[PDB]
């Protein structure tokens, strides 16, 4: 779980949106697993605007922060699950790194503030879909 806050939008893997995030829904886009909601209270985080492929991410499974070198955002084939038919989800940056389902969620930075949330993983992988483009949170 988890979630980025930044001005009046709160950033969520579609997947695991709430009925109160569908109910305030700003955006949402089941090939990048993004759901974006408005907020009524402002939001604690910054955007990274960058192309920055080294970050650190948070591993809710191991209560720790871990660095990472991850790939551009791109096409990448995920199996299917009980959330999505196997697809290509897009704007897909992978790394190698502990990850497990409840994982999603966690926010990866890099020094000038959020890159993305942990999105996908297995057998010692960990994906990462981007944020960095979605320049219209700012404003
Ligand atoms: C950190 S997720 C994970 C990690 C390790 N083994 C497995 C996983 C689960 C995983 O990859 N997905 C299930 C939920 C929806 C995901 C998606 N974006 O399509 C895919
Ligand atoms: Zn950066």
């Amino acid at each position: 779980s988890g979630a980025i806050y930044v001005g009046n939008y709160r950033v969520v893997n579609r997947h695991l949106a709430t009925h109160n995030d569908w109910a305030n829904l700003v955006w949402e886009d089941s090939s990048r697993d993004l759901l974006v909601s408005s907020t009524t209270a402002q939001g604690c985080d910054t955007i990274a605007r960058c192309d920055c492929q080294t970050g650190v991410y948070y591993c809710s499974s191991r209560r720790k922060h871990y660095p990472v070198s991850f790939s551009k955002p791109s096409l990448i084939f995920v199996e299917a699950s009980e959330y999505y038919p196997a697809r290509y989800q897009s704007h897909l940056m992978l790394a190698v790194g502990h990850s497990e389902p409840g994982d999603c969620g966690g926010i990866l930075r890099c020094q000038h503030g959020v890159v993305g949330i942990v999105s996908t993983g297995g057998n010692g992988l960990v994906g990462f879909a981007d944020v960095r483009d979605l320049l219209w949170l700012d404003e």
